[PDB]
């Protein structure tokens, strides 16, 4: 590695995993499932409607949005998203522990992991919890690989899952 390479994992984090992961859209879209979403990787709403998740929208943001955003609003939502991952895995008798367990890295893939499904369903994978906490890499990998979440949305699941193979930054690389 290069002075500038050994850099890179220092100009990454949560934040800039997810901002990859999500990308950053300042106009409602639909998301690989068709889940009307925005800014980063922020989902509104699973409703088909979109008047219910422009509605959404305006109590997020807290003013008539008209499904647009700003850079800076959208900013502000990603950190409350973020915040709201991490809390979740916190309070959690199930996902603290193995969370506790891991280094830095595979940390930042377990705030995506639950960022992306919620508690209930990262608390679900019982097998790939243990393997974690047992240092299973491959076989977690392999397992989290099995699942809807990934295979739905290859694209914004499968640098997550060779985070947790490898706890290195290596899959946000040379995008
Ligand atoms: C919190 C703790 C451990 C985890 O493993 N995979 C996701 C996740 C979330």
């Amino acid at each position: 590695p290069t002075t500038e390479n050994l850099y890179f994992q220092g100009s990454m984090n949560i934040f800039e995993m997810l901002r990859i992961d999500e990308g950053l859209r300042l106009k409602i879209y639909k998301d690989c499932e068709g889940y009307y979403t925005i800014g980063i990787g922020h989902l509104l709403t699973k409703s088909p409607d979109l008047n219910a998740a422009k509605s959404e929208l305006d109590k997020a943001i807290g003013r008539n949005c008209n499904g647009v955003i700003t850079k800076d609003e959208a900013e502000k939502l990603f950190n409350q998203d973020v915040d709201a991952a991490v809390r979740g895995i916190l309070r959690n008798a199930k996902l603290k522990p193995v969370y506790d367990s891991l280094d830095a890295v595979r940390r930042c893939a377990a705030i995506n992991h639950v960022f992306q499904m919620g508690v209930t369903g990262v608390a679900g994978f019982t097998n790939v919890l243990r393997m974690l906490q047992q240092k299973r890499w491959d076989e977690a990998a392999v397992n989290l690989a099995k699942s809807r979440w990934y295979n739905q949305c290859p694209d914004r699941a499968k640098r997550v899952i060779t985070t947790f193979r490898t706890g290195t930054w290596d899959a946000y690389k040379n995008l």
